[PDB]
C-alpha cells in the first residue's frame, strides 16, 4: 500500500508517491472555467487549462498558502489523483500540507472532502515548515520558506512550531517574475504577455542570483560586461541580462523595489527569532533552513549569513542551511515521513474519522 | 490552575496535584457496601468491613465495576484532594492493552459526570519511562494485581510485544503469609495479613542465586531476621524473606505454569524488530510497587544475561521512586508548557465525542 503525498502550494501542486526523491507531478495550481459560467459547467486544470486560456476565466484556489475556493480546489485534486498520478485515491493513504496559519475550518473542510468526496482509507495533514526542517535532519531551527505567493518564516523547536513569533512577507516568485519583466522591459526589451511571463521565468531561474553587497555589484555592473550573461529566445534572438540578473532578487531583501514597506526576508528571520524565547535562541540561529523555489538563488545562504550577522548578537554562531534539493522539501519531508515505521499510527483512518468528525486531525503530531 | 493527576490501580489509588513530587493521596481502590444506599471507599470501606462486601473496581489494572468506580473518583476527588473537579484539568492512567470501549467509557464518565474542563489518559508504563528520563525502553511494571513488561519505542508502546504475568503484590503477600504458616506461626485473618504485608515490604528480599541461599539458609541463621508484632512477640523469618519474592521468577511457587518475570522481559524484546533491541535491552526500567524488594534489578542483570546475546549491553534502571513513578511521570508531564496543547477540552469533547481520547500523544 503506497502512501500518497499531495503538497498543495499557490502557485504549483506538487504530488506523488512516499518513498520518492521527488514529487512525480508537478503543475500549476490553477482552474479554468469558460467565461460566464455560473450567470448564464466545463473545468480545465493547470497546463490545460494554461494552453486554453483564451476563453477561460483562470483562478488560483489558494492564496499565500491557504484554500480559498474550495470548488476549484476539489477539481486540483481530483485532477491530481485521476490525471497526474493515475491513481485511484480510495486506494491510498494521503498525507496533505498545510500553511503557516491554516484556520482550524480549513483543515478541517480538507479532511472532510479527503474521505467523504475522495474516500480516502486514511489521510493527515502536517505543516509544511515542519516537513522542511524534517528533510533537513532536524527538529529545531528556523525555516525560511519562500514560494510563488508568499515568503514565512516560522521557527520550530523540538517539533513543535511558535505560532506567536510566525513572520510573513507578501511577496514571493510570482512578484519577482513580474518585477524582472518589468526591469528587463525598462532596458529596451518587450516582455508584458504571457508567453513572455514564460520565458521570463526561464530566465529568472537560469541567470539570477542574490549579490552579497549589492552596492558593489551594481557598480561592477555599470563598470564592466564582467556579469553579463547570454540569454537565447525561443526564437534563435540571443539576447543580454546584466544587473537585472540580481536586482531581481534583491526584492526579498528590499521589498521597496515593488512599492512594499514590508521588512526584507533578513528581517523576517531576525524578527522571529527575537519573538522567541532567549532560551532557545541560540538553536534557531544555528539552524536556519531555507525551502521553497524562491530560495533557489545562488548566491542566497551566504548574503543571509551577512545580514543575519549583523544583526545578531556579535558572538552568535550563525548557520545558514540551504540543501540543493529544497525546492521540494515540503515535498519530500512528507515523502519521508509517509515512508516510515513510527509514522504509520499517526494516520487518521476512516474510521477514525467516522466516529468522531473532521476535528480529529487537529490531535496532530508527526 | 492546578491539574489533578489520578493513578487508578489494582489495588492502590495514587492522586495529587501536577508539580507535586508524590501523590498527596494513597489509599486502598475498594468500594464496601452494606451486605443486605450508602457506599464506603478506601481505608473507611475496610474499617467497616465486617459490615460491607467489599469489591476492587480494577482487576488486572482494567476497570470492571464502573458504578463502584465512579464512586472511587468522587471520594477522590470530594475527600481525598478536596477539589471541585469542574475546576482542573484531570490526567488519568491505564493499563497496558486497556479496550478502546473501556477508555471511551472513562472519558465519558470523567466530562459527562464530573463536568471536568479538560483531561487526559496515559499509559501507566509510558509516565515510568518518562519519569526516569526515557522514550525508548522496555518497562516491567509489578502492582498489587498485575505484572506486564511494556516495550516503548519513541514514546510509543508496542501492543504486539507487551506481556502479562498474573500475580504480584497480593499473591506475594497471600503466599508469605502460607510459608509462614507452614513454619509453624500463624497468620489467616485479615489483621494478620497486614502484618504479613509488613514483614513483606520491610523483610523480603530477591536472591541472586535462590538455591546457593536456601542452603545459606538451611545451613546457618545469618539470614534470619527478627520482627516484632504489634501485640509485641518477636519472630522469626529466615529464607521466607527471598521465597517469598522468587515467586516472581518461579511462578510455579504458586501454582501457575506461566514464564516469570525475566522471561516475560526477554519474549517482550523479541517480539520486537531486532532494530530496537539492543536498545531495549540498555533500557530496562522498573516500577510499581512489587518491584522494590532489594536484590531485584541484580537478580535481573544476571537473569537477562543469560538470556540475551552473550555480548548485548544490559541495563536494569529500578529508580528509588519507583513505587510512585507512574503517579510523578504523569505529574511531570501535565506540569509542561507543551502539554497543555495535549489536553482534551470538554468543547472538544462536545464536538467529537468519546473516541477524540484515542489520538493521544503524551
Ligand atoms: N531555480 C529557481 N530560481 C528562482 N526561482 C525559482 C527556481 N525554481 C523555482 N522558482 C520559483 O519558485 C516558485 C514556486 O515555488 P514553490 O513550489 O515553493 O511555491 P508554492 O508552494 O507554489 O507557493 P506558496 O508557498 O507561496 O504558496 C515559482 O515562482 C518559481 O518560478
Ligand atoms: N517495599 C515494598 N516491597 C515489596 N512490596 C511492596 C513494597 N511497597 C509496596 N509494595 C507492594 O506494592 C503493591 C502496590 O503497588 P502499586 O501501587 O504499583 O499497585 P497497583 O497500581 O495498585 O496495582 P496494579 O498495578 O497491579 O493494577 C502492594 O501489593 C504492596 O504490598
Ligand atoms: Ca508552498
Ligand atoms: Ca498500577
Amino acid at each position: 500500500t503506497t502512501a500518497l503525498v499531495c503538497d498543495n502550494g499557490s502557485g504549483l501542486v506538487k504530488a506523488g508517491f512516499a518513498g520518492d526523491d521527488a514529487p512525480r507531478a508537478v503543475f500549476p495550481s490553477i482552474v479554468g472555467r469558460p467565461r460566464h459560467q455560473g450567470v448564464m459547467k466545463d473545468s480545465y486544470v493547470g497546463d490545460e487549462a494554461q494552453s486554453k486560456r483564451g476563453i477561460l476565466t483562470l483562478k488560483y484556489p489558494i492564496e499565500h498558502g491557504i484554500i480559498t475556493n474550495w470548488d476549484d480546489m476539489e477539481k486540483i485534486w481530483h485532477h491530481t489523483f485521476y490525471n497526474e498520478l493515475r491513481v485511484a485515491p480510495e486506494e491510498h493513504p494521503t498525507l496533505l500540507t498545510e500553511a503557516p496559519l491554516n484556520p482550524k475550518a480549513n483543515r478541517e473542510k480538507m479532511t472532510q472532502i479527503m474521505f467523504e468526496t475522495f474516500n480516502v482509507p486514511a489521510m493527515y495533514v502536517a505543516i509544511q515548515a515542519v516537513l522542511s526542517l524534517y528533510a533537513s535532519g532536524r527538529t529545531t531551527g528556523i525555516v525560511l520558506d519562500s514560494g510563488d505567493g508568499v515568503t514565512h518564516n516560522v521557527p520550530i523547536y523540538e517539533g513543535y512550531a511558535l505560532p506567536h513569533a510566525i513572520m510573513r512577507l507578501d511577496l514571493a516568485g510570482r512578484d519577482l517574475t513580474d518585477y524582472l519583466m518589468k526591469i528587463l522591459t525598462e532596458r529596451g526589451y518587450s516582455f508584458v504577455t504571457t508567453a513572455e511571463r514564460e520565458i521570463v521565468r526561464d530566465i529568472k531561474e537560469k541567470l539570477c542570483y542574490v549579490a552579497l553587497d549589492f552596492e558593489n555589484e551594481m557598480a561592477t555592473a555599470a563598470s564592466s560586461s564582467s556579469l553579463e550573461k547570454s540569454y537565447e529566445l525561443p526564437d534563435g534572438q540571443v539576447i543580454t541580462i546584466g544587473n537585472e540578473r540580481f536586482r531581481c532578487p534583491e526584492t526579498l531583501f528590499q521589498p521597496s523595489f515593488i512599492g512594499m514597506e514590508s521588512a526584507g526576508i533578513h528581517e523576517t528571520t531576525y524578527n522571529s527569532i527575537m519573538k522567541c524565547d532567549i532560551d532557545i535562541r541560540k538553536d534557531l540561529y544555528a539552524n536556519n533552513v531555507m525551502s521553497g523555489g524562491t530560495t533557489m538563488y545562488p548566491g542566497i545562504a551566504d548574503r543571509m549569513q551577512k545580514e543575519i550577522t549583523a544583526l545578531a548578537p556579535s558572538t552568535m554562531k550563525i548557520k545558514i542551511i540551504a540543501p540543493p534539493e529544497r525546492k521540494y522539501s515540503v515535498w519530500i519531508g512528507g515523502s519521508i515521513l509517509a515512508s516510515l515505521s513510527t509514522f504509520q499510527q499517526m494516520w487518521i483512518t476512516k474510521q477514525e474519522y467516522d466516529e468522531a468528525g473532521p476535528s480529529i486531525v487537529h490531535r496532530k503530531c508527526f
